[PDB]
């Protein structure tokens, strides 16, 4: 996360780490509690080559990372057919947890939109991880969990500035229809935040509109953070989780 | 260039290397000569991101990187328009060179293929460098030109073998048809090897078939290594090049 | 810590941590407390060059580096004057607090030893602290204080250990009264727990027998670790910690 | 070497390269042919660890590192028995040739200087090697041999001089009487230069003053390079040197 601060304790209960087995159990991605038993995250975090999963774990909201960990095993990994590449698009996949959390008050589930939903240019929305502080900057002990309010730009627009100052033809969509644009040049998600929720509030509710996704660079002119737009996948999604 | 040998001086005459301003002129992508005043390379090597003129530099063909440099200045890059990012496809731009270079017995130019030319299975062809000799492992001093012998597999087989370990549908296509595929576990180009030369010996003369593009990793299994198909952008490249 | 443990968070109430100023304020040498305004630790961590007072802080006994820190600020380094290397030894310096700790059972002072103390083999002795758990090898995340229970060993031991697959003459001492060496090829201290205090048992009270200092790697057959010896230091430590 | 710019090719034939087995004869250290069959370095070069003679290549001087190597194999490693760290001194060692090199015009031995000679400050003396070319930065390729005039400096001068900014006392000699001390912030030796020589054109002869030992980091205010005066050992040299 490029800007904003460490999140309140009482924010943000679906946010969860994803772990791989090493020397530690470390941080790879972020993800989102969707459902008691099932993670929403990014494809391009657990594929497109096939893992094992027990070298894979998952913790639920936590305010610094690794202090008190409760590692979270994993049942089966599903990943949505079409990926392989976060710039082709598709990159959505989900976790299944061995056992259904007990869901509280610091920890429980996210809302996903409604299938009309658009998040329009300019709406409150706020992305959260672990991740880098900058390009190339980790995250500093203790790991603190950081939130930002990053504004969305529709994707003609947002497409249109990710062709400025390249090579590829104007007619090149380079933004698809299954993504979705928000950030700027102070405010962004970076790598380590791959997979986690971009959630704007609409009519007092949270819904997740977003899974941090790709980008070039963090914060860089030009170059708004790529989020796959959940709405484009709501019926794979349903198709697994009740 | 995984596996293989160092080139003798006679060959491979076509060869080019391309430096990026900095502590020193320091080589970063393969290319070939295709024309006493242009060059053959990568779109990743120079896109998709419009750099600075100023920053490039050719080296034409040379048996050990650095030794005897003789650095030629670049008058325009041409980047394919589809390109910006290999596994999409396009993967394929031209140098200007400011000036003809006064052809020579050491340096000429190579013979691009007709049209209908589908370099199949069981061809012998040559992929030729100055990248790391294995994953993550530089080409040590002194930087002799490489040269590896690669079996070519067809676009089918090799898309079947990318679905190998990997959750990718088996109706996504991976490897295009604008790209072709060679190289084994054995015999592969590798990082620093991009935009480099296939060549394939047909009927006498060498061809030009690929240009180095991208792969999974270096000489892995199931996984080739992935060339731009040059017959597919004749007519792109013909618009440009006398 | 090369081998042992987690230390139990109720023992080695006097360990701390020192830190300096950056991203974040970065665990790079342990020390003691001795009195409730003075710090022991090794000439090393804080010299032979002169730095700036305002880029240190002291942590008290922490479970865990990072996680709830509460720095304190040194009003003075004291360095030994004839510390330059710690191969020649005088490796000890001592931090005046800028105010005294309200010690607790959690947070206290060890004590040092009489000056006749010689902690000959077979005494219980533990060297604790966050460093390295291997050559080249990090502590992980959440950092746990860690603790191993060292053999003693006799100097010309440990001198002529030193010596053995070296060119140095035998007559040639390494290892000086001024040090005390301890640990084998399975326990040991390592790079981050210098100034870290080896502590032993006499009595059934604690002494402070060394602070780490050197050695050729951690945890190599022949190369046992060395530590100053405390009571060489005793008078110089005395002009200073009432 | 910091800086200084390349030797010409006629300069310094006494110059060799040390290099160690691994995926490549990799440079590290630097001496002189002080005899055709002995060269001349600094122990913590080789030692105070004994390593392997199959292990070690010396190579004579080069223009260009790794270019045109014929590598030539070590038959005795001798160091000064004196010797564990650079900073107490004795750092000096020699290697036998396994066979007399055939002494050329491009390759011959440097002469070393009679007891008298004293080098004072205001004498012309270069040092030269393949070494970094600042604190932490590589010699780029080719790897030109590097030279530079560098200002030497009385001991007792330079002794205090590493006093300046430290905790070390006055009175305690940190410059020793078996060394030298030569260079400022813009002209010194460096990481790799380590071994090599420091000459002096005294009465139309290159005597070698020194051997490149320590210091701390290269060109810092009032760290000048140290070097292992040669007149100090020349009775040790001449028990095995014709
Ligand atoms: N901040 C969100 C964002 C969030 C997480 C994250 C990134 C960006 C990464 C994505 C990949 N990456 C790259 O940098 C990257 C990979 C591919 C491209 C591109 C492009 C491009 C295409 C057309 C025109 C111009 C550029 O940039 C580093 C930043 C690392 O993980
Ligand atoms: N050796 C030719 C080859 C030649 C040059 C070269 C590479 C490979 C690179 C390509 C990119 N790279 C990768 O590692 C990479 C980037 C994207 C993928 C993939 C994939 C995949 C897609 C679908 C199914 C399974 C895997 O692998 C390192 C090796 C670096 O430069
Ligand atoms: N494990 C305690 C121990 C505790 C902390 C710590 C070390 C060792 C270091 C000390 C320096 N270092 C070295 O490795 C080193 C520096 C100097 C020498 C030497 C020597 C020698 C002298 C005579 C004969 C043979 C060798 O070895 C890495 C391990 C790093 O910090
Ligand atoms: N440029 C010659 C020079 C030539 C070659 C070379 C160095 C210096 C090194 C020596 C070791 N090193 C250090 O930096 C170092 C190791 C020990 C000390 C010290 C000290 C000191 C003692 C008393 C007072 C003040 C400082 O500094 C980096 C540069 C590495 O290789």
């Amino acid at each position: 996360i490029v800007g904003g601060q460490e999140a309140p304790r009482s924010k943000w209960p679906w946010q969860v780490s994803l772990r791989v087995h090493g020397p530690y159990w470390m941080h790879f991605c972020g993800g989102s509690l969707i459902h008691p038993q099932w993670v929403l995250t990014a494809a391009h975090c657990v594929g497109p080559d096939v893992k094992d999963l027990a070298a894979l774990r998952v913790q639920l909201r936590e305010q610094h990372l690794y202090y008190q960990d409760q590692l979270l095993p994993v049942s089966r990994i599903i990943v949505h057919p079409q990926f392989y590449t976060a710039q082709i698009g598709a990159d959505i996949a989900l976790l299944e947890l061995e056992e259904p959390v007990k869901v509280s008050s610091h920890v429980h589930t996210v809302t996903l939109p409604p299938a009309s939903e658009t998040f329009p240019p300019g709406m409150p929305c706020w992305v959260t991880g672990w991740g880098d502080v900058d390009n190339d900057e980790r995250l500093p002990p203790p790991f603190p969990l950081k939130q930002v309010k990053v504004p969305i730009m529709e994707n003609h627009i947002c497409d249109a500035k990710y062709h400025l100052g390249a090579y590829t033809g104007d007619d090149v969509r380079i933004v698809r229809d299954d993504m979705l644009c928000a950030g700027n040049t102070r405010r962004d998600s970076c790598q380590g935040d791959s997979g986690g929720p971009l959630v704007c509030k609409v009519n007092g509710t949270w819904l997740q509109a977003g899974v941090v996704s790709w980008g070039e660079g963090c914060a860089q002119p030009n170059r708004p953070g790529i989020y796959t737009r959940v709405t484009y996948y709501l019926d794979w999604i349903h198709h697994y989780v009740p």
